[PDB]
């Protein structure tokens, strides 16, 4: 077996150490554009976000209103392809006719018939939805793809953890790479199977990775962390550490356009929220090991998440921080944060004294 | 004194990381067999289980139901030795002839009484019971079994936990060796005595002196990772890290087949359990140290384990999830996982990361 | 992105280990003099206080009766800047005509009309209160300053937590550097945009680089550790650690002289306590970024602490316990501390270790 | 300042991996002698004790009665020093003349009144009592005691926790060294004045050292690992680690023979134990740093501890435990664990799979 010289980490262990701040590092200077797939160095990505964030590939997620809403602030939704081909083709063609850019999650199993059905309905972008992605079925997605549309499709892969798994992705096609196994909020993978890798620590490894492909074919992968992210200034140290943009399910299924429910538990009013990996989503195919169609069992669970409020207000409230913090770093653009930044992780004592202490907060 | 680099770990603090799943990777093709004895370059064992799990060598695990159940899904248990020479002969027997495989635990002192009995009711393989096996008094037992039988007659020996202690018992002649110190859920070795080790830690260490003797010698000595298993994925970490099967008590307890009773503690129904080194088992041998022919102290606790059912439904949905794991590893068989496996350690923030976190669980 | 070698640590995991004592080495001889802005290699600070314990530039903290009390036991308050420059000069004049020595804060925005009102006012010192003071924005003050008055103005500046920081706001010609970034009682800065750093490592490194500035131009910059200080021999390790003097917000609002309210809360007498970057205080200079004249979200907090009674009871009290520890490493002076001083970091179990434990407190 | 490059552990973080256990490796073969004071190379001390456990110098713990029930069993008591010297050399007196060995604790003040009184009184061996006795008071006092008595009489001193106090105290000539400061658990120095080590770290280093100087100057002293002592197995590291000694206080404070009174506090019979830093002993000697002659502030705290019945019988039941890792370590004398030791720390998790786990213990 291969084992490691230090142990995984993840967001909450992090801080940023202020660089210089000019008299231009003002947050309204701040650009958040960010390539969504890969380019030739020296060129622009042909779909570039105005915003780093993308939802979740998820039943409680990413629907019609969600994808609307996302877009209009300069983000993108890959709407769930855990329901009927017919059914998310329809969600698609809705938000694409409502121009709104708008995505759509597809497996291993039916891309042959899904794929041209949201191709058809006007798909900006694909993303292959795993729990692993460092398979020859993703590979074997990938090249169907390339073969029957060329360049002329995008198709995101994977959610790797490591560097060969970005490798493995990378050579196989994919327009862009996802990073994550285990660090969802509502996901028990790495209870259940044992397997992940602390989200932070994933993205620096895959990134180290992609910049070395980079340099060595002059093209730009971009990468997208996706799950883990539980505060704003999360948000701010995946960007620092190298990811492209983010992928998020919790922190958009507590909004008013997430497709779920608002119910009362305890005199709090929350949302729904569940995983593609729990018996009510029964999204096998993210799991899919070339066995029975069905879920063998559970990775994911059924639960409530605060509401609140409009995805506009919030994501306004969230990106000013971020906005904010890149001005303390003395960054005005995404790139250059990821070139600026000073990284360290934090003892569990320094944690205690970044919080209030020793005060009653009134 | 001789101290280490580094502190010692277990297995709540590991998990592993995917690679490349080919399309030929599929649960249903893993192959679990695994050997148990001693053999020589390019052989096999003359023992092979079907599942590398095999029941504690214990008096509330053991019993003749318990041998017949495992030995019945592939595996093998060890018929307690903490009892007569005539009784532990009838179980054997009993289960010979109920052909299932059997084992039977030995001790260091009444041997030369004892393994003739054992033999003649048919036990395929022995193994000395003993909380610290790096000893002379195991050296002779198994002497003395190889003056009387030759390689006839198959002995398991130890519970070590580091290269220096499986270079002994492996130059004494042991089949195989077993692997840990105070791991057990009802020890408390460590912290009466303040003797053992990490049970992640000894299995690594113990493989990799393992596999220096195999390429010196050309014998291959199975090693087995006893104790401190809690979770299904505690198992598939265990094999990964090199031990060729995985010895359990608690694990086994709850199953009906274990001889203990059923109680109900609190609405909830419960199973006895309770260590060898407890005052109930008085299982002195165990601890013996050439000393008086009692337990000079308690090393073990009397407890109740949550009643889980049948041993086969259990086992079934356990395998399950390590098949599951392998495959995502690339790895249809223990000797593939053990090559492939890449796994890192943990740090306490990404261990909450890994479970639910920030939701309320309905 | 750039990263460490180890992660950052804060005062309470570390402990000072005794040097040799003297027969001189008594509580009584100890001398707690320290310079408070920069002199030349071989001279003296034009300004030294008594005691090296400063007040906060905070409105719960440093007013009128605050300053004098501080400065009758050898410290010195600097009057928070967050009120209209009438009346913080106001405050400086009753303060220099009550000669007590006194500070004043001012902010980046302002200061070519609170600078000369607060020199007329009969301002020993100045110091530009910032959260992030690694800044072009401080340069110019500073600049400003120094193109007015030349050296006969005194001003600290800052709030960096490496050598960058520090070397940048060195050669921009502050009198003294104040360290530390999220480490205050009331502060919680770093869990709403994501920086900050370990106070002790923030002082440790700024230290460092302050000495090697020193060996380089022969000019010695005192540096204030500012924020954290939860306990007395919390004072003992930043002096130790190279501190010329301590800035605490939370220690002082606990006296008498503090200008907050007594509040009863729950049988305890308290008094008020809130962060700058409160709404209540609503002192958006201090985290200005070039953009609105206002705060763009709360990064302090409103609360209560326990009344301690009078400054020079408690003062003397703490001092009394840093004289004792500083004989203990035999130590006379702070310089002699800085010299002397064996610091090493303590693991958790040696924490509880180092309380009280295994027995019930009378 | 000076670092380090490790942070300081404790006893509860360490275990014992095992070594060759022989045949004679029997519990009841093990001698447990051990040097009080120190001698040349290839000699005897003039002073060894049949087991190695000594008696705090505290009021609550080493009175007349404990003093020969210990004496008894093969140890030795230090009659506290924190008393009149006429009511000390009486409790001497008293013992030697109930011949068992004793010891007397005297102070760096009035030694030249207290110990002709204790030498008159038949004390076998001094020990001053500091709570950091790295000084020039504790050379003034040994060099009297030689001055006026050469090499007759026996003199213990110190409690440092490095190599360098070690080595102060060596050439200073005293007897046996003791290492220790905060680890007490009545005491609360490290939390008040912030000094000290943890106690394994400090043992292990201070050995270090004087291994050195007993290979420079043929001169072997004896240390004493002094405080934190929690559990038997405690006893088995410290003495590993090079410990030729160990002082408790706990531990004795809760056997009948102890000075205190029992009293019930919840049902439970319970023993009183303070600290000489109590404001109840106001032992202001033992943190006597040349200042006024009255306890500055407190450093110890007045407790409870459980009460555990006579001293012979917890002495029997702990050293039994002793002697039997002592034989799973491969050793039947202390100086031979010293050698066959092998020590290593443990993570946080293998902490957990130490103790009972995932059963319900009954
Ligand atoms: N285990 C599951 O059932 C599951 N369902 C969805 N997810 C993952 O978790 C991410 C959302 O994480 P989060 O933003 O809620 O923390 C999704 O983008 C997807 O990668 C899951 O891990
Ligand atoms: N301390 C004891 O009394 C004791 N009794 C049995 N055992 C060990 O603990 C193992 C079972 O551990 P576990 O599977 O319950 O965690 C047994 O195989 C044996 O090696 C014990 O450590
Ligand atoms: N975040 C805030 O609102 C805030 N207000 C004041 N402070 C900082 O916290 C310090 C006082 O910290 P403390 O002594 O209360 O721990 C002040 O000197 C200042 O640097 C703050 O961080
Ligand atoms: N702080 C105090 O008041 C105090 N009083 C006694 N002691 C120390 O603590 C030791 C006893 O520690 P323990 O065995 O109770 O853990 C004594 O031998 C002495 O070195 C103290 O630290
Ligand atoms: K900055
Ligand atoms: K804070
Ligand atoms: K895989
Ligand atoms: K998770
Ligand atoms: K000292
Ligand atoms: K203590
Ligand atoms: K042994
Ligand atoms: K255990």
């Amino acid at each position: 077996a291969k084992y490691y010289n230090e142990p995984c980490h993840t967001f909450n262990e992090y801080l940023l150490i202020p660089g210089l701040s000019t008299v231009d590092c003002i947050p309204s200077n701040v650009n958040l554009s960010t390539p969504l797939v890969k380019f030739q160095k020296g060129q622009q990505s042909e779909i570039n976000l105005k915003i780093p964030l993308v939802s979740a590939i998820m039943q409680s997620v990413s629907g019609e209103k969600m994808a609307i809403a996302l877009a209009r602030e300069g983000g993108i939704s890959f709407i769930f392809g855990s329901q009927s081909i017919e059914s998310q083709a329809a969600m698609v063609h809705a938000v694409k006719n409502f121009r709104y850019l708008v995505g759509a999650g597809i497996n291993t199993r039916d891309f042959r018939e899904r794929v041209p059905a949201l191709v058809e309905a006007g798909a900006d972008v694909l993303c292959i939805d795993s729990s692993d992605g460092f398979s020859e079925w993703q590979k074997i997605t990938i090249g169907w793809i390339r073969e029957k549309y060329g360049d002329k499709v995008k198709v995101g892969a994977g959610n790797i953890v490591d560097g060969e798994g970005f490798r493995y992705l990378a050579d196989a096609g994919a327009d862009f790479i996802k990073i994550g196994i285990g660090g969802g909020s509502i996901c028990i993978t790495r209870e259940q199977k044992g397997i992940g890798r602390g989200q932070a620590t994933a993205v620096i490894d895959v990134v180290a990775e992609r910049n070395k492909y980079f340099e060595e074919t002059g093209i730009y992968i971009p990468v997208c962390s996706d799950g883990g992210i539980v505060y704003d200034y999360h948000m701010t140290l995946a960007l620092a550490m190298g990811a492209d943009f983010i992928m998020l399910g919790r922190y958009f299924a507590r909004f008013e356009e997430s497709p779920t429910r608002k119910v009362t538990i305890n005199g709090s009013v929350m949302k729904e929220y569940w995983g593609e990996g729990s018996s009510r989503a029964r999204n096998w195919q993210r799991y899919d090991l070339g066995g029975k169609q069905k879920l063998s069992f559970e990775e994911g669970v059924d639960s409530y998440v605060p509401y609140a409020g409009k995805l506009k207000d919030n994501v306004e409230a969230s990106l000013n921080k971020v906005k904010s913090t890149m001005c303390n770093c003395g960054a005005l653009t995404i790139p250059q944060l990821q070139s600026k930044a000073k990284i360290t992780l934090v003892s569990s004592v320094s944690i205690v004294e970044g919080g209030a202490h020793d005060v009653i907060v009134k």
